[PDB]
């Protein structure tokens, strides 16, 4: 899958 | 599956 | 599936 | 999969 | 997979 | 703050 | 803060 | 802050 | 800050 | 700042 956090 | 944070 | 939070 | 942090 | 932490 | 996803 | 995912 | 991703 | 990826 | 990957 596709997992991410963008701050 | 597709997981994210946007901040 | 897709989870997501948007801030 | 892909995983990631952006900051 | 691809993983990252880009800053 | 405090953002979480728990799965 | 503290922003995370867990899987 | 502190910024995670556990999987 | 802290930042990480475990896998 | 502290930054990991850890696999």
């Amino acid at each position: 899958g596709v997992t991410g956090i963008a701050q």
